[PDB]
């Protein structure tokens, strides 16, 4: 049985990216009217983490905010060509962190949206975190029969530089498909109900339930791929209508993937089967990721209690 | 039965809305492969109408393009407070216009894509065109039986400022829903398919097709309605889930239309069933419009033939 300290301050990030805006509805009225996120014996703090994106409805002003949380750009003096979201990571930083400190906030959910077909999917930073997993297991049976998916990213590179990475525990809540610039109202239900049961978890945590071992299945990311593209460097392919909308949908080598305007198919490749993640997202073209390729494994927690 | 001379001269123009990929997609390429819109005896020119915007992938650099081809901004005179697309709608309004003068374009199509579930759509500006509504209940028939609408804007105040409207006979093609920023394969095969058979009725009009006379459904704009808003100007409630999607479908006065996060739902009100279009459109948030309503009703044509 993993032993644990108890959780005391929390806080919920929206408008990390400024046109993903169920984040950013709800926790402009959680800011406004705190009942819906209020738990006995928690501090819950909504914060909105990139005002200046959310107001121009764009995803960054000068560069990623979710891309700037490593330790040299928390550390960076301030120069004359530095990204704006490079001194706000650092504000952010001040308030929430520091990073890696004690002082730090136990738990940051930070919320996303794509305009991938992911459905609910909680991103998971640490495939050893009993704490973490025994969380989304408890969210996964309170969405149920609603798919909750979880992502694993174990790579230092993807995760060490995000804005949940400030906290002890950070925590992905990542909800779509949804345009950017649009507010759904299914969406915001989801994402909604998957903080409600999270928090919750948290309060009978701290209340000191034992919560039994547990496992889920959770996909890890392999590699990206890009899109083909021209000599110029523009898409020469888009997803195959087979692969649009199939997030988590097993590909086998043969499948299609690809297809080009005169119809010519380009299928996975390889010698294995994957499961694809952030089908078509808008935000990654310019990343050069058409999706992500996944493996699916099981992790398993301990018991675990407050102390 | 109308007779008018053959059509010569005929524009694409794509990215007119610089993150509506398919028409960037399309133009882009036909610029290099033209095949798939040669037609004997045609002229056919696809055209990039907003090269900035498309670069950074952005509806618009300083102000929306389809809304300053009006005469005061296309007479306006060249200075260094010129918004780019006063500068951009003087260029092609020289090239493919001038609008009202007797050498402008014959047709212009200019391709958009919405985040609303409006499937294919062509847009009509005058509802006693035979020209128009001819070609568009071809390409309807040629579609049979999958969707093809026509939302018929008429009102000068809505129509007067727009790209295509520097052409004798402009034509909107608009397909949904997709993303911005996102190019999906199924949206790409619906608009290749409205422009091949608008194309092709062109080609038969010329070649001395006569075409007897025929009626179309149409939807035309009544008003569009606003998100509730706070004091602040913010939006208070969202598109209810019974709305979402449900382009086109008549909507009744106690009908709900949108729902707060409190909870309350908002019906339509009013006196009379109508039938919304551009339900939650990305774009339309800062025009003020979480939907328009219409009213349906059948248009006749004339029998036409070339002269
Ligand atoms: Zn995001
Ligand atoms: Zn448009």
């Amino acid at each position: 049985c993993v032993a644990e300290e108890p959780i005391k301050k929390i806080a919920i990030f929206g408008g990390t990216h400024g046109n993903e805006l169920t984040g950013v509805f709800l926790v402009t009225h959680w800011l406004k009217n705190g009942a819906e996120v209020h738990r006995a014996g928690l501090e819950v703090k909504p914060f909105i983490t990139n005002p200046r994106a959310v107001e121009k409805c764009t995803r960054y002003i000068d560069c990623d905010l979710n891309r700037v949380f490593d330790l040299e750009n928390l550390s960076k003096e301030m120069s004359e060509d530095l990204p704006y979201e490079v001194r706000r990571a650092q504000e952010i930083n001040h308030l929430f962190g520091p990073k890696n400190s004690d002082d730090a906030y136990d738990v940051v959910f930070d919320l996303h949206n794509t305009t991938s077909n992911m459905g609910c999917t909680l991103i998971l930073g640490d495939s050893g975190n009993d704490f973490l997993i025994q969380m989304f297991h408890y969210i996964k049976t309170c969405m149920a029969p609603l798919p909750c998916s979880v992502y694993l990213i174990e790579h230092p590179s993807l995760k060490y530089a995000t804005t949940r990475s400030i906290a002890k525990y950070p925590v992905g809540i990542e909800v779509g498909p949804q345009p950017h610039g649009v507010l759904r109202a299914d969406i915001l239900d989801q994402m909604r109900r998957m903080l409600k049961h999270a928090l919750d978890f948290i309060q009978r945590f701290n209340e000191g339930k034992e919560f039994p071992p547990c496992a889920i299945d959770v996909y890890k990311i392999m590699e990206k791929v890009d899109y083909p593209r021209n000599e110029s460097g523009d898409v020469a392919a888009v997803i195959h209508p087979n692969l649009q909308d199939q997030d988590w949908k097993p590909l086998h080598p043969g499948d299609p993937v690809f297809v080009s305007l005169d119809g010519k198919v380009i299928p996975l490749g390889g010698d294995c089967t994957v499961y694809p993640v952030f089908v078509n997202e808008a935000a990654y073209y310019e990343k050069k990721e058409a999706f992500a390729k996944t493996t699916k494994l099981t992790l398993n927690a301990k018991s675990i209690r407050s102390t």
